[PDB]
């Protein structure tokens, strides 16, 4: 997909819509069997359309900035605790274009505590959102199993929206939050 | 992949392994948008390698039975809200046998409150296999939505564990879709 720079995505003519993402995670010491290290928790929402996406959503006519769009589309999605943490400018990542009518899509990324991020988890099931445009948060697997696909391999087979495959792997290389 | 009778499978050398599936169901009223009706909420989990199936697991010989095995099961994924409820041989749908590994797979389906599927859902992340064998729990989605694509058909583009997609298919099927 085409990457954009963040000051040329705002710039976009007035029929654009943009739609903002949020990688949320925290790291994780737990080990799956006591062997394999779980290293960092990691967010993905199952969508109303069957597929795996970021939490976040599109930008409304009140909103004064990518960011208070994006924090206002998380806590409508996740509930309550996601009040105790702010996305921000500082977490932006980068900007795409994304697929279908004219939208282009912010992706951020931001570390919390893994008590805030159980937090989210915890509560997500009394959102305004759940039951109807999501469906189920997962953690995203950062192992491979000793049968060489079971793990991030195979969770990758899924259907994603857009490209969130795409931004996820960015994200894991950039963070380093594999290998 | 053949079918079998409960007896058939339950006579079985003590070596052969069982695992037992649950399909946890309740109707649900709701509207998607306020013009895609959902009609029951269902559940699956995402284990651990990435694959969505049914809560379930292998029985352990300390279980006495199919039954109590499932049922201990589900405590440790679902959490303590399982215990509103017990699947009992009443709800149980059917049984296969795979080639290779010498498993029979038995499919049970329960029908919940909605109420009492939300209460699982709620209290999910309090389950012992939360963030390790059990990665998240989803809904399923029955609806198509305009495009003949979105909806039911993309979630069945996952992956999924053995027999799920199958057992899915054929539960719909009873159920009136
Ligand atoms: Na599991």
């Amino acid at each position: 997909a085409r990457r954009l720079e963040l000051g040329e995505a705002l710039a976009l003519g007035s029929g654009w819509r943009h739609v903002c993402w949020a990688l949320l995670y925290a790291p994780d010491p737990g080990m799956l069997f006591g062997r394999i290290p779980l290293r960092y928790a990691i967010l993905m929402q199952m969508r109303f359309d069957g597929r795996l996406g970021f939490p976040g959503g599109f930008v409304d006519t009140q909103d004064r900035s990518l960011e208070d769009g994006l924090n206002r589309e998380l806590r409508e999605e996740l509930g309550e605790a996601a009040a105790a943490f702010r996305v921000e400018r500082t977490d932006y990542r980068s900007s795409h274009v994304g697929s279908g009518p004219r939208v282009v899509a912010h992706f951020y990324a931001k570390r919390l505590t893994l008590e805030e991020l159980l937090a989210v988890e915890a509560g997500a099931t009394r959102a305004k959102d759940h039951g109807l445009e999501v469906l189920g948060l997962v953690r995203v697997p950062l192992y491979t199993l000793r049968d060489g696909v079971g793990g991030l391999p195979t969770f990758l087979e899924n259907s994603f929206i857009g490209s969130a495959r795409e931004q996820l792997l960015e994200a894991l290389q950039d963070l380093g939050l594999l290998q």
